[PDB]
């Protein structure tokens, strides 16, 4: 493996803490939950901490921990972001949403102490007041995708590239397409991998207990593409 994967192990509890302005709406997120990469499992409670949440919830599940992705043992070789653990690695994005405005991102993930955190600060422009976004017409629901990785030597570190499908309630789709770049806050070797992809598969629930704005994700994340 890597000396970082030491670290995922068992159960890691999670911290998510978001800012974003979209179109000048201000707003901040905050999670708490716990991943289990044995079995790249996820589970995040999320709330919106200024209000109501200016844009749906369903595009915001890819910003708000790929290290909990379950490498089976033939390919852990290809694990990047344990590799990069515990000083972690900056993830920025840029989120295309078709006929509509973008998302940049950029994160900071890595220990605090014995907690991983995602640190994240968000900037969406260029939204139509009432696009799918804006106008919250995007279902609470997720589709399964592969987020797509290959290695960016000159930079140390990784790249990924994928397309989210979000379901627009008259029965379309609004598409996201994903730009990510991912390299180590430290200066210790890391995993450059060949290209392969994560499986992901993402629940979004609510708690029945909860008047805040807010998200429960299961999230699923599995490497793939090198076979043996
Ligand atoms: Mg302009």
């Amino acid at each position: 493996a890597s000396k970082g994967e030491e670290l995922f192990t068992g159960v890691v509890p999670i911290l998510v803490e978001l800012d974003g302005d979209v179109n000048g709406h201000k707003f901040s997120v905050s999670g708490e939950g716990e991943g289990d990469a044995t079995y790249g499992k996820l589970t995040l409670k999320f709330i919106c901490t200024t209000g109501k949440l200016p844009v749906p919830w369903p595009t915001l599940v890819t910003t708000l921990v790929q290290c909990f992705s379950r490498y089976p043992d033939h390919m852990k070789q290809h694990d990047f972001f344990k590799s990069a653990m515990p000083e972690g690695y900056v993830q920025e994005r840029t989120i295309s949403f078709k006929d509509d405005g973008n998302y940049k991102t950029r994160a900071e993930v890595k220990f605090e102490g014995d907690t991983l955190v995602n640190r994240i600060e968000l900037k969406g422009i260029d939204f139509k007041e009432d696009g799918n976004i804006l106008g919250h017409k995007l279902e609470y629901n997720y589709n399964s995708h592969n987020v797509y990785i290959t290695a960016d030597k000159q930079k140390n570190g990784i790249k990924a590239n994928f397309k989210i499908r979000h379901n627009i309630e008259d029965g379309s789709v609004q598409l996201a397409d994903h730009y990510q770049q991912n390299t180590p806050i430290g200066d210790g070797p890391v995993l450059l991998p060949d290209n392969h992809y994560l499986s992901t598969q993402s629940a979004l629930s609510k708690d029945p207990n909860e008047k805040r704005d807010h998200m429960v994700l299961l999230e699923f994340v599995t490497a793939a593409g090198i076979t043996h």
